[PDB]
Protein backbone atom coordinates (compact mmCIF):
# COMPACT_ATOMS: atom_id res chain seq x y z
CA UNK A 1 0.00 0.00 0.00
CA UNK A 2 1.35 3.19 -1.35
CA UNK A 3 -0.54 6.05 -3.18
CA UNK A 4 0.33 9.35 -4.28
CA UNK A 5 -1.82 12.55 -5.68
CA UNK A 6 0.03 15.51 -6.89
CA UNK A 7 -1.95 19.08 -8.04
CA UNK A 8 0.08 21.49 -10.40
CA UNK A 9 -1.16 24.20 -12.61
CA UNK A 10 -1.40 21.98 -15.23
CA UNK A 11 -3.95 19.58 -13.70
CA UNK A 12 -3.77 16.14 -11.32
CA UNK A 13 -1.42 12.93 -11.17
CA UNK A 14 -2.94 9.65 -8.96
CA UNK A 15 -0.97 6.72 -8.63
CA UNK A 16 -1.51 3.20 -6.39
CA UNK A 17 -0.49 0.29 -6.07
CA UNK A 18 -2.37 -2.80 -5.29
CA UNK A 19 -0.01 -5.55 -2.55
CA UNK A 20 -2.44 -5.68 0.73
CA UNK A 21 -2.89 -7.06 3.81
CA UNK A 22 -6.04 -9.53 3.04
CA UNK A 23 -5.92 -10.82 6.35
CA UNK A 24 -3.44 -13.51 8.12
CA UNK A 25 -0.88 -14.85 6.15
CA UNK A 26 -2.71 -13.44 2.86
CA UNK A 27 -1.23 -10.77 1.46
CA UNK A 28 -3.48 -10.11 -2.14
CA UNK A 29 -4.08 -7.70 -4.96
CA UNK A 30 -6.84 -5.10 -4.24
CA UNK A 31 -6.88 -2.47 -6.58
CA UNK A 32 -7.02 1.12 -4.56
CA UNK A 33 -8.15 3.93 -7.19
CA UNK A 34 -11.89 4.67 -7.29
CA UNK A 35 -12.99 6.97 -10.10
CA UNK A 36 -16.34 8.84 -10.09
CA UNK A 37 -16.98 10.37 -14.19
CA UNK A 38 -19.93 12.85 -15.45
CA UNK A 39 -17.69 13.42 -18.96
CA UNK A 40 -17.89 17.20 -18.83
CA UNK A 41 -19.44 18.13 -15.51
CA UNK A 42 -16.76 16.46 -13.02
CA UNK A 43 -14.06 14.02 -12.39
CA UNK A 44 -13.31 12.61 -8.80
CA UNK A 45 -10.94 10.07 -7.84
CA UNK A 46 -10.50 8.08 -4.61
CA UNK A 47 -7.13 6.50 -3.45
CA UNK A 48 -7.71 4.37 -0.24
CA UNK A 49 -5.24 3.19 2.22
CA UNK A 50 -5.04 0.68 5.38
CA UNK A 51 -7.40 -1.80 6.65
CA UNK A 52 -10.03 -3.63 3.69
CA UNK A 53 -12.18 -4.19 5.51
CA UNK A 54 -12.86 -1.13 6.45
CA UNK A 55 -12.11 1.14 3.29
CA UNK A 56 -14.36 -1.48 1.16
CA UNK A 57 -17.19 -0.45 3.64
CA UNK A 58 -16.92 3.62 3.63
CA UNK A 59 -16.56 2.68 -0.53
CA UNK A 60 -19.94 0.91 -0.38
CA UNK A 61 -21.39 3.66 2.44
CA UNK A 62 -20.67 6.03 -0.99
CA UNK A 63 -22.50 4.64 -3.42
CA UNK A 64 -25.36 3.68 -1.55
CA UNK A 65 -28.11 4.11 -4.50
CA UNK A 66 -30.97 6.02 -2.60
CA UNK A 67 -29.28 8.85 -0.70
CA UNK A 68 -30.51 12.54 -0.31
CA UNK A 69 -29.61 15.28 -2.91
CA UNK A 70 -25.71 16.76 -2.46
CA UNK A 71 -25.27 13.68 -0.52
CA UNK A 72 -23.54 11.29 -3.37
CA UNK A 73 -19.65 12.32 -4.32
CA UNK A 74 -21.28 12.33 -8.10
CA UNK A 75 -23.68 15.52 -6.65
CA UNK A 76 -21.81 17.19 -4.27
CA UNK A 77 -21.92 20.89 -4.56
CA UNK A 78 -17.88 21.55 -3.98
CA UNK A 79 -14.63 19.15 -3.84
CA UNK A 80 -14.69 20.15 -0.04
CA UNK A 81 -18.10 18.93 0.59
CA UNK A 82 -17.16 15.68 -0.97
CA UNK A 83 -14.08 15.27 1.19
CA UNK A 84 -16.54 15.69 3.89
CA UNK A 85 -18.88 13.02 3.12
CA UNK A 86 -15.81 10.65 3.02
CA UNK A 87 -14.73 11.54 6.46
CA UNK A 88 -18.43 11.37 7.20
CA UNK A 89 -18.49 7.53 6.16
CA UNK A 90 -15.82 6.82 7.32
CA UNK A 91 -16.44 7.84 11.06
CA UNK A 92 -19.96 6.03 10.55
CA UNK A 93 -17.87 2.84 9.36
CA UNK A 94 -15.94 3.31 12.66
CA UNK A 95 -18.73 3.39 15.20
CA UNK A 96 -19.44 -0.21 13.74
CA UNK A 97 -5.69 -2.15 13.53
CA UNK A 98 -9.02 -1.15 11.72
CA UNK A 99 -8.13 1.95 10.59
CA UNK A 100 -8.05 3.39 7.19
CA UNK A 101 -6.98 6.67 5.34
CA UNK A 102 -7.87 8.57 1.95
CA UNK A 103 -6.63 10.76 -0.82
CA UNK A 104 -9.29 12.78 -2.53
CA UNK A 105 -9.31 14.98 -5.81
CA UNK A 106 -10.53 15.91 -8.79
CA UNK A 107 -12.53 18.67 -10.87
CA UNK A 108 -16.03 20.12 -10.93
CA UNK A 109 -17.38 22.51 -13.82
CA UNK A 110 -16.59 25.93 -12.57
CA UNK A 111 -13.86 25.30 -9.93
CA UNK A 112 -10.33 24.34 -9.88
CA UNK A 113 -8.88 21.46 -9.57
CA UNK A 114 -8.31 20.44 -6.00
CA UNK A 115 -7.03 17.68 -3.69
CA UNK A 116 -7.44 16.47 -0.18
CA UNK A 117 -5.85 14.17 3.00
CA UNK A 118 -8.59 12.58 4.73
CA UNK A 119 -7.24 11.42 7.80
CA UNK A 120 -7.79 8.35 9.80
CA UNK A 121 -10.50 10.27 12.52
CA UNK A 122 -12.34 11.91 9.64
CA UNK A 123 -11.34 15.01 9.57
CA UNK A 124 -9.33 16.45 6.66
CA UNK A 125 -6.95 18.71 4.92
CA UNK A 126 -6.06 20.87 1.59
CA UNK A 127 -3.31 20.44 -0.62
CA UNK A 128 -1.99 23.71 -1.53
CA UNK A 129 1.01 25.54 -3.75
CA UNK A 130 3.27 25.10 -1.00
CA UNK A 131 2.48 21.70 -0.16
CA UNK A 132 1.19 20.22 -3.55
CA UNK A 133 0.80 16.25 -3.11
CA UNK A 134 -0.39 13.56 -0.65
CA UNK A 135 0.95 10.47 0.53
CA UNK A 136 -0.67 7.43 2.27
CA UNK A 137 0.31 3.74 2.78
CA UNK A 138 4.42 3.30 3.31
CA UNK A 139 4.84 6.81 1.91
CA UNK A 140 8.76 7.72 3.62
CA UNK A 141 10.57 5.83 0.91
CA UNK A 142 9.04 7.81 -2.10
CA UNK A 143 8.98 11.38 -0.27
CA UNK A 144 12.60 12.47 -1.23
CA UNK A 145 12.21 12.38 -4.62
CA UNK A 146 8.50 14.33 -4.37
CA UNK A 147 10.36 16.74 -2.54
CA UNK A 148 13.01 17.22 -4.85
CA UNK A 149 11.06 17.64 -7.67
CA UNK A 150 7.32 18.61 -7.41
CA UNK A 151 6.76 22.53 -7.88
CA UNK A 152 3.37 23.93 -8.97
CA UNK A 153 4.88 24.65 -12.06
CA UNK A 154 5.93 20.95 -13.00
CA UNK A 155 4.22 19.53 -16.30
CA UNK A 156 1.92 16.60 -16.18
CA UNK A 157 4.82 14.07 -17.53
CA UNK A 158 7.29 15.12 -15.07
CA UNK A 159 4.87 14.40 -12.36
CA UNK A 160 4.13 11.18 -13.42
CA UNK A 161 7.73 10.43 -14.03
CA UNK A 162 8.49 11.23 -10.14
CA UNK A 163 5.49 9.62 -9.09
CA UNK A 164 7.13 6.38 -11.35
CA UNK A 165 10.32 6.82 -9.57
CA UNK A 166 9.12 7.78 -6.11
CA UNK A 167 6.88 3.72 -7.01
CA UNK A 168 10.49 1.83 -8.01
CA UNK A 169 12.57 3.03 -4.83
CA UNK A 170 9.92 2.40 -2.26
CA UNK A 171 9.16 -1.35 -4.25
CA UNK A 172 12.87 -1.46 -3.58
CA UNK A 173 12.84 -1.25 -0.20
CA UNK A 174 10.13 -2.21 1.00
CA UNK A 175 8.34 -5.86 0.45
CA UNK A 176 4.37 -4.27 1.54
CA UNK A 177 4.23 -2.13 -1.86
CA UNK A 178 3.66 -3.98 -5.18
CA UNK A 179 2.40 -4.19 -8.43
CA UNK A 180 0.02 -3.60 -10.05
CA UNK A 181 0.02 0.00 -9.90
CA UNK A 182 -2.75 2.38 -11.48
CA UNK A 183 -1.77 5.67 -12.85
CA UNK A 184 -4.27 8.91 -13.74
CA UNK A 185 -2.87 12.01 -15.37
CA UNK A 186 -5.94 14.40 -15.33
CA UNK A 187 -6.16 17.38 -17.50
CA UNK A 188 -7.16 20.77 -16.03
CA UNK A 189 -10.42 21.96 -17.31
CA UNK A 190 -11.14 18.96 -19.51
CA UNK A 191 -13.57 17.43 -16.88
CA UNK A 192 -13.04 14.03 -18.37
CA UNK A 193 -10.78 11.38 -18.13
CA UNK A 194 -7.82 11.61 -20.00
CA UNK A 195 -5.04 9.41 -19.40
CA UNK A 196 -5.67 6.05 -17.04
CA UNK A 197 -4.20 2.60 -16.82
CA UNK A 198 -2.56 -0.33 -15.36
CA UNK A 199 1.16 -1.00 -15.03
CA UNK A 200 2.19 -4.48 -14.80
CA UNK A 201 5.58 -6.31 -14.41
CA UNK A 202 5.67 -6.75 -18.04
CA UNK A 203 5.08 -3.09 -18.79
CA UNK A 204 7.72 -2.22 -21.38
CA UNK A 205 7.92 1.58 -20.42
CA UNK A 206 8.04 0.84 -16.89
CA UNK A 207 11.29 -1.20 -17.14
CA UNK A 208 13.00 1.19 -19.41
CA UNK A 209 12.22 3.64 -16.64
CA UNK A 210 13.83 1.59 -13.63
CA UNK A 211 16.40 0.75 -15.82
CA UNK A 212 17.51 3.95 -17.24
CA UNK A 213 17.12 5.49 -13.47
CA UNK A 214 19.50 3.17 -12.07
CA UNK A 215 21.95 3.76 -15.23
CA UNK A 216 21.60 7.59 -14.16
CA UNK A 217 21.74 7.64 -10.88
CA UNK A 218 24.88 5.34 -10.46
CA UNK A 219 27.07 7.92 -13.01
CA UNK A 220 25.71 10.48 -10.81
CA UNK A 221 26.87 8.97 -7.61
CA UNK A 222 30.05 8.13 -9.37
CA UNK A 223 30.85 11.70 -10.24
CA UNK A 224 30.81 13.02 -6.62
CA UNK A 225 33.96 14.66 -5.29
CA UNK A 226 36.18 12.50 -3.16
CA UNK A 227 36.97 13.46 0.32
CA UNK A 228 40.28 15.32 1.56
CA UNK A 229 41.27 12.29 3.86
CA UNK B 1 17.83 11.09 15.43
CA UNK B 2 19.08 8.83 12.21
CA UNK B 3 21.93 6.14 12.87
CA UNK B 4 23.74 4.54 10.11
CA UNK B 5 26.30 1.63 10.64
CA UNK B 6 28.21 0.15 7.49
CA UNK B 7 30.47 -2.88 7.07
CA UNK B 8 32.80 -3.48 4.34
CA UNK B 9 35.23 -5.80 3.23
CA UNK B 10 37.84 -2.94 3.69
CA UNK B 11 36.61 -1.66 6.83
CA UNK B 12 33.19 0.26 8.69
CA UNK B 13 31.37 3.47 8.78
CA UNK B 14 28.99 4.61 10.73
CA UNK B 15 27.44 8.13 10.97
CA UNK B 16 24.74 10.04 13.40
CA UNK B 17 22.65 13.11 13.18
CA UNK B 18 22.35 14.95 16.62
CA UNK B 19 18.72 16.41 17.00
CA UNK B 20 16.69 14.66 20.14
CA UNK B 21 13.85 15.40 22.11
CA UNK B 22 15.04 16.27 25.49
CA UNK B 23 11.52 16.85 26.43
CA UNK B 24 8.63 19.02 26.08
CA UNK B 25 9.15 22.08 23.45
CA UNK B 26 12.73 21.34 23.78
CA UNK B 27 14.07 19.52 20.90
CA UNK B 28 18.25 20.26 21.07
CA UNK B 29 21.74 18.84 20.24
CA UNK B 30 23.15 16.14 21.64
CA UNK B 31 26.01 13.74 20.12
CA UNK B 32 24.84 10.16 19.31
CA UNK B 33 28.17 8.73 18.46
CA UNK B 34 30.53 6.91 21.79
CA UNK B 35 34.21 5.64 21.14
CA UNK B 36 36.05 2.70 23.22
CA UNK B 37 39.23 3.01 21.68
CA UNK B 38 42.39 0.93 23.02
CA UNK B 39 44.82 2.38 20.36
CA UNK B 40 46.42 -1.21 18.75
CA UNK B 41 44.46 -3.16 20.40
CA UNK B 42 40.43 -2.46 19.44
CA UNK B 43 37.53 -0.20 18.58
CA UNK B 44 34.36 -0.10 19.37
CA UNK B 45 31.57 2.41 18.70
CA UNK B 46 28.14 2.73 19.70
CA UNK B 47 25.72 4.89 18.16
CA UNK B 48 22.11 5.55 20.30
CA UNK B 49 18.47 5.94 19.48
CA UNK B 50 15.39 6.72 21.14
CA UNK B 51 14.55 7.88 24.50
CA UNK B 52 17.69 10.08 25.92
CA UNK B 53 17.13 9.39 29.61
CA UNK B 54 16.96 5.80 28.90
CA UNK B 55 20.83 5.97 26.51
CA UNK B 56 22.37 7.91 28.78
CA UNK B 57 21.92 5.06 31.82
CA UNK B 58 22.39 2.58 29.27
CA UNK B 59 25.91 4.79 28.37
CA UNK B 60 26.86 5.22 32.32
CA UNK B 61 25.98 1.46 33.65
CA UNK B 62 28.66 0.33 30.65
CA UNK B 63 31.05 2.75 32.17
CA UNK B 64 30.35 2.17 35.49
CA UNK B 65 34.71 1.77 36.78
CA UNK B 66 34.51 -1.05 39.04
CA UNK B 67 32.66 -4.28 37.05
CA UNK B 68 33.92 -7.76 36.57
CA UNK B 69 36.35 -9.51 34.77
CA UNK B 70 35.35 -9.01 30.57
CA UNK B 71 32.21 -7.20 32.07
CA UNK B 72 33.04 -3.49 30.45
CA UNK B 73 33.29 -2.88 26.81
CA UNK B 74 36.82 -2.45 26.59
CA UNK B 75 37.79 -5.65 27.97
CA UNK B 76 35.02 -7.91 26.31
CA UNK B 77 36.45 -11.15 24.36
CA UNK B 78 34.56 -10.48 21.58
CA UNK B 79 31.91 -8.29 19.61
CA UNK B 80 29.36 -10.52 19.83
CA UNK B 81 29.91 -10.37 23.80
CA UNK B 82 30.32 -6.52 23.96
CA UNK B 83 26.41 -6.57 22.20
CA UNK B 84 25.59 -8.75 24.88
CA UNK B 85 26.61 -6.33 27.14
CA UNK B 86 24.45 -3.05 25.77
CA UNK B 87 21.38 -5.64 25.79
CA UNK B 88 21.82 -6.52 29.63
CA UNK B 89 22.54 -3.30 30.46
CA UNK B 90 19.81 -1.75 28.06
CA UNK B 91 17.38 -4.76 29.97
CA UNK B 92 18.63 -3.72 33.37
CA UNK B 93 17.94 -0.03 32.87
CA UNK B 94 14.10 -0.51 31.66
CA UNK B 95 13.53 -2.45 34.94
CA UNK B 96 14.00 0.84 36.73
CA UNK B 97 8.12 6.22 25.26
CA UNK B 98 11.32 5.19 27.31
CA UNK B 99 12.44 2.72 24.50
CA UNK B 100 15.47 2.51 23.14
CA UNK B 101 18.05 1.41 20.41
CA UNK B 102 21.75 0.94 19.53
CA UNK B 103 24.07 0.16 16.44
CA UNK B 104 27.33 -1.53 17.90
CA UNK B 105 30.23 -2.26 16.17
CA UNK B 106 34.32 -2.31 15.46
CA UNK B 107 37.56 -4.73 15.99
CA UNK B 108 39.07 -6.68 18.42
CA UNK B 109 42.47 -7.72 18.03
CA UNK B 110 42.87 -11.32 15.44
CA UNK B 111 38.88 -10.79 14.99
CA UNK B 112 37.87 -9.18 11.92
CA UNK B 113 35.55 -6.33 11.65
CA UNK B 114 32.16 -6.58 13.46
CA UNK B 115 28.53 -4.84 13.00
CA UNK B 116 25.54 -5.14 15.28
CA UNK B 117 22.24 -3.84 15.93
CA UNK B 118 20.38 -4.03 19.37
CA UNK B 119 16.97 -4.25 19.50
CA UNK B 120 14.43 -2.39 22.06
CA UNK B 121 14.18 -5.70 23.98
CA UNK B 122 17.82 -6.03 24.28
CA UNK B 123 18.19 -9.20 21.74
CA UNK B 124 20.25 -7.97 18.67
CA UNK B 125 21.41 -9.04 15.39
CA UNK B 126 24.57 -9.00 13.59
CA UNK B 127 25.34 -7.75 10.06
CA UNK B 128 26.91 -10.43 6.83
CA UNK B 129 27.40 -9.75 3.35
CA UNK B 130 24.10 -9.79 2.10
CA UNK B 131 22.80 -7.69 5.04
CA UNK B 132 25.84 -5.29 5.33
CA UNK B 133 24.27 -2.16 7.15
CA UNK B 134 22.09 -1.09 9.50
CA UNK B 135 19.63 1.88 10.62
CA UNK B 136 17.93 2.99 13.74
CA UNK B 137 16.00 6.19 14.13
CA UNK B 138 13.84 7.94 11.27
CA UNK B 139 15.57 4.90 8.76
CA UNK B 140 13.24 5.08 5.68
CA UNK B 141 13.96 8.20 3.60
CA UNK B 142 17.53 6.93 3.59
CA UNK B 143 17.35 3.29 2.80
CA UNK B 144 16.85 3.27 -0.68
CA UNK B 145 20.54 5.11 -1.46
CA UNK B 146 21.80 2.70 0.78
CA UNK B 147 20.85 -0.52 -1.03
CA UNK B 148 20.84 0.59 -4.36
CA UNK B 149 24.95 1.25 -3.61
CA UNK B 150 26.41 -0.77 -0.65
CA UNK B 151 28.06 -4.02 -1.38
CA UNK B 152 30.73 -5.85 0.30
CA UNK B 153 33.02 -4.89 -2.10
CA UNK B 154 32.27 -0.61 -2.11
CA UNK B 155 34.97 1.31 -0.81
CA UNK B 156 35.19 3.37 2.18
CA UNK B 157 35.37 6.42 0.57
CA UNK B 158 31.94 5.46 -1.33
CA UNK B 159 30.43 4.41 1.71
CA UNK B 160 30.92 7.24 3.41
CA UNK B 161 29.48 9.37 0.34
CA UNK B 162 27.17 7.23 0.65
CA UNK B 163 25.69 8.00 3.86
CA UNK B 164 25.64 11.14 3.77
CA UNK B 165 23.66 11.61 0.78
CA UNK B 166 21.60 9.04 2.56
CA UNK B 167 21.41 11.95 5.61
CA UNK B 168 20.87 14.84 2.65
CA UNK B 169 17.61 13.00 1.96
CA UNK B 170 16.16 12.35 5.44
CA UNK B 171 17.11 16.19 6.16
CA UNK B 172 15.10 17.39 3.36
CA UNK B 173 12.18 15.68 3.96
CA UNK B 174 11.98 14.70 8.15
CA UNK B 175 12.66 17.81 10.26
CA UNK B 176 12.95 15.38 13.39
CA UNK B 177 16.88 14.73 12.01
CA UNK B 178 19.36 17.45 12.06
CA UNK B 179 22.80 18.59 11.75
CA UNK B 180 25.41 18.31 13.22
CA UNK B 181 26.63 15.09 12.43
CA UNK B 182 29.39 12.64 13.84
CA UNK B 183 31.27 10.41 11.45
CA UNK B 184 33.51 7.39 11.79
CA UNK B 185 35.61 5.99 9.36
CA UNK B 186 37.39 2.95 10.06
CA UNK B 187 40.16 0.78 8.42
CA UNK B 188 40.76 -3.01 8.68
CA UNK B 189 43.57 -4.08 10.94
CA UNK B 190 44.36 -0.17 12.08
CA UNK B 191 42.65 -1.13 15.17
CA UNK B 192 42.66 2.94 15.58
CA UNK B 193 40.67 5.38 15.03
CA UNK B 194 41.81 7.04 11.67
CA UNK B 195 39.33 9.35 10.85
CA UNK B 196 36.25 10.83 13.43
CA UNK B 197 34.72 14.24 12.72
CA UNK B 198 31.57 16.66 13.18
CA UNK B 199 30.07 17.70 10.04
CA UNK B 200 27.93 21.42 10.14
CA UNK B 201 26.21 23.83 9.10
CA UNK B 202 28.96 25.41 7.43
CA UNK B 203 30.84 22.03 6.22
CA UNK B 204 32.36 22.63 2.39
CA UNK B 205 32.51 18.88 1.63
CA UNK B 206 29.34 18.20 2.64
CA UNK B 207 28.14 21.24 1.15
CA UNK B 208 29.98 19.84 -2.23
CA UNK B 209 28.42 16.86 -1.82
CA UNK B 210 24.58 17.90 -2.03
CA UNK B 211 25.07 20.24 -4.71
CA UNK B 212 26.70 17.67 -6.77
CA UNK B 213 24.12 15.04 -6.03
CA UNK B 214 21.05 17.44 -6.80
CA UNK B 215 22.75 18.58 -10.03
CA UNK B 216 23.19 15.11 -11.25
CA UNK B 217 20.03 13.43 -9.91
CA UNK B 218 18.25 16.06 -11.72
CA UNK B 219 19.88 15.52 -15.06
CA UNK B 220 19.17 11.85 -14.60
CA UNK B 221 15.72 12.36 -14.35
CA UNK B 222 15.56 15.12 -16.73
CA UNK B 223 16.98 12.17 -19.72
CA UNK B 224 14.30 9.91 -18.71
CA UNK B 225 11.94 9.36 -21.80
CA UNK B 226 8.26 10.88 -21.39
CA UNK B 227 5.44 8.28 -20.37
CA UNK B 228 3.86 7.17 -23.79
CA UNK B 229 0.13 7.06 -24.34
Amino acid sequence: TYCVGIRLDEGLVFASDSRTNAGVDNISTFRKMHVFEVPGERVIVLLTAGNLATTQAVISLLEERLKDPEERLLTAPSMFEAARLVGEALREVQARDFNASFILGGQIAGEPPRLFLIYPAGNFIEATPDTPFFQIGETKYGKPILDRVITPDTSLEDAAKCALVSFDSTMRSNLSVGLPLDLLVYERDSLRVGHRRRIDEDDPYFRMLRKQWSEGLRQAFDSLPDPPW
